[PDB]
């Protein structure tokens, strides 16, 4: 039984270490994801003014 | 011992399960932000001719 405990414990280990892996990787990229959005709506509001630029000009 | 041995196997199930989520959502994280980064190319193709277009006028 005591053999049998410790695998376990490290198979739990693994699994753990797996997960917080996981988690940094998902952080990483929304925070990607947020940023690329804010660029897209900046990146529209831009596009309109060059368009109303071009008219006037 | 056993005791401890079972909550030990338990407590690996539960990571492993965690795990499966976090890999389905960073698939997903992943696909967004490939989708948001060509968009992003298409707005800095829009800003290169607009920008083009105004030197021009």
């Amino acid at each position: 039984i005591e053999s049998d405990l410790e695998r376990a414990e490290e198979r739990a280990e693994l699994s753990e270490g797996k997960c917080a892996e996981l988690e940094e990787e998902l952080k990483t990229v929304t925070n990607n994801l947020k940023s690329l959005e804010a660029q897209a709506e900046k990146y529209s509001q831009k596009e309109d003014k060059y368009e109303e630029e071009i008219k006037v000009l």
